[PDB]
């Protein structure tokens, strides 16, 4: 995340930092709990994943340094690709991770409700990105998750700042004219955690954009609304 600050402990809940154990365990993608043995995260996320045996997802987790050898985590049984994704700047970049075991709620660790086919017309307030991702185009993944207040953008607007491609209405954008703040690598599979009315949305997930945090470069992501079809029909065993 580029130009924010330190989360607050348990202040986002349903962010999970998703970890590969090849070569060597590292911080690979970021994601949200939607469900017990559910994640939700970005298709773009597993390239070169051929199992999901080496995957491991952490909830709770405020500083990476939480996590060590003897620190509990979820394996990941299944890993749920759209089978209409092809690469993030096409659209479809989202995928589902089917937890071995259940997600044991707590003030720690709880799901995100997932956006209502009604709340199309509704203007989210208060939106955020988050992730533990780099702070900027060469740095490294961060310690302590971070947090950056900003605003949606129109898709006609994002068009304007990507000519060269295609906003479609499954992906929505955020970010200010003058850049500044904006997810960068490492947030990927992050939320687009939304307020409306009181109640937490996930509007979107982290996906891509050109550079980060720069002018004119709003951050691109998958317009969650867009597949709570789908989502049901993967969820629903
Ligand atoms: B993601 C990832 C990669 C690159 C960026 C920068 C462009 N997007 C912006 N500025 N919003 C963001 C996120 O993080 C993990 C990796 C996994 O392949 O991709």
């Amino acid at each position: 995340i580029v130009g924010g600050t330190a989360s607050v402990r348990g202040e986002w809940p349903w962010q999970v930092t998703l970890h590969t154990t090849s070569p060597t365990q590292r911080h690979l993608c970021g994601g949200s709990i939607i469900g017990n043995q559910w994640i939700l995260t970005a298709a773009h996320c597993f390239y070169g994943v051929e199992s999901p045996k080496i995957l491991r997802v952490y909830s709770g987790i405020l500083n990476q340094a939480e996590i060590a050898e003897d620190t509990s985590f979820f394996g990941v049984q299944e890993i749920i690709i759209h089978d209409q994704y092809k690469m993030a700047e096409s659209g479809y970049d989202i995928a589902l991770l089917k937890l071995e075991t259940t997600v044991n709620y707590a003030d720690s660790q709880r799901p995100i409700s997932l956006p209502s086919k009604g709340d199309r017309n509704v203007i989210y307030t208060d939106c955020w990105v988050t992730g533990w991702g780099y702070r900027k185009l060469r740095d490294k993944i961060q310690n302590t998750l971070q947090k950056a207040k900003i605003p949606l953008v129109t898709n006609e607007e994002c068009q304007k700042r990507y000519r060269g491609h295609k906003i479609t209405h499954k992906m929505i954008c955020a970010g200010y004219r003058e850049g500044g703040k904006d997810a960068c690598k490492g947030d990927s599979g992050g939320p687009l955690s939304c307020k409306h009315n009181e109640v937490w949305h996930l509007v979107g997930i982290t996906s891509w954009g050109e550079g980060c945090a720069q002018r004119e470069r709003p951050g691109v992501y998958t317009n969650v609304v867009e597949y709570v079809d789908w989502i049901l029909e993967k969820t629903q065993a």
